[PDB]
């Protein structure tokens, strides 16, 4: 199974920076969502869930086909809550109807990371909408109630190694869990991209508690929480070494996240040799907007 990137007809960097800017301006304006967290974190999660269905063995799933727009994937219980990100993007797709769904969903993730003062994430266009029958079945996204061996094995399906997994998990510095979506009771929340996830893991006094959905989670007296899969990163000796490295080096964490997140968004896609180079979008702040 081969998915060849094909540039939206006649489009170039300027066209995509316009779409970036429309998303970024809406993120600034619609600031009330989720108790003033805004839509940044849910857009990062949406970009990851549309990519995280990929299977390296047969090249099914992944971001290329934009299949989240179809009922089966949209209603995956693992995707509960992402409807809010879809609704946010809807008026943008109406304004720029030439952009493919996979491009728009992945670009939403890149825009959110950058606009939340994260690293620059190079991004390539040319995902092509594929038909309803290409939608992957539910159950390809990970459970949260598991241990380090589960996390490591799960991510091998996405061709991610230990360092890539630890860097990607740093996105759990953003946003929060919601009992009604996932069965985990959210704690203190944030909408600025930092390496704080690793500092919190190492520095807080975590207590294993049961929440109102009868699931276990790790809570601290400061009011933060960790999923069992988050806490597994300090139970496994290989993961723990990398957690310490990112807690102590913000720049390294930014650089490794950027590479791993770009790879996640590109898995399954063949780029022709004459495809354009990846784009690096300017933030609103860099444009004086
Ligand atoms: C073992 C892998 C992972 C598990 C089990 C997991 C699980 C979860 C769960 C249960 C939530 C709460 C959803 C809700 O109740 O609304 C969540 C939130 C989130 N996850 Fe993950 N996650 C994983 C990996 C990742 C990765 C790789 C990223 C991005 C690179 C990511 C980004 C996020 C973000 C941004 C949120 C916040 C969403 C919001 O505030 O609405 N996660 N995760
Ligand atoms: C966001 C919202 C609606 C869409 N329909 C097709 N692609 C979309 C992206
Ligand atoms: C999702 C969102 C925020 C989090 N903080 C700690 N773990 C999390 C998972």
């Amino acid at each position: 199974l081969v998915h060849v990137a094909s540039v939206e007809k006649g489009r170039s960097y300027e066209d995509f920076q316009k779409v970036y800017n429309a998303i970024a301006l809406k993120l600034r304006e619609d600031d009330e969502y989720d108790n003033y967290i805004g839509y940044g974190p849910v857009l990062v999660r949406l970009a990851w869930h549309i990519s995280g269905t990929w299977d390296k063995h047969d090249n099914t799933g992944g971001s290329y086909g934009g299949t989240y727009r179809f009922k089966k994937e949209f209603n995956d219980p693992s995707n509960a809550g992402l409807q809010n990100g879809f609704k946010f993007l809807e008026p943008i797709h109406k304004e720029f109807p030439w952009i493919s769904s996979g491009d728009l969903f992945s670009l939403g993730g890149v825009t959110a990371v950058q606009e939340m003062q994260g690293p620059k994430i190079p991004w390539r266009c040319g995902r092509v909408d594929t038909p309803e029958d290409t939608t992957p079945d539910n159950g390809r996204l990970p459970d949260a109630d598991k241990d380090a061996g589960y996390v490591r094995t799960f991510f091998q399906r996405l061709n991610m190694n230990d360092r890539e997994v630890v860097a990607l998990m740093g996105a759990h510095a953003l946003g929060k869990t919601h009992l009604k979506n996932s069965g985990y009771e959210g704690g203190g929340a944030n909408n600025v991209f930092t390496n704080e996830f690793y500092l919190n893991l190492l520095n807080e006094d975590w207590k294993l508690e049961k929440n109102d959905a009868n699931n276990e989670q790790w809570d601290s007296k400061s009011g933060y929480m960790m999923l069992p899969t988050d806490y597994s990163l300090i139970q496994d000796p290989k993961y723990l070494s990398i957690v310490k490295e990112y807690a102590n080096d913000q720049d390294k964490f930014f650089k490794d996240f950027s590479k791993a997140f770009e790879k996640l968004l590109e898995n399954g896609i063949t780029f022709p040799k004459d495809a354009p180079s990846p784009f690096i979008f300017k933030t609103l702040e860099e444009q004086g907007l």
